[PDB]
């Protein structure tokens, strides 16, 4: 769901 390269937690 979320973009590519979130950040962990």
């Amino acid at each position: 769901k979320r973009p590519p390269g979130f950040s962990p937690f």
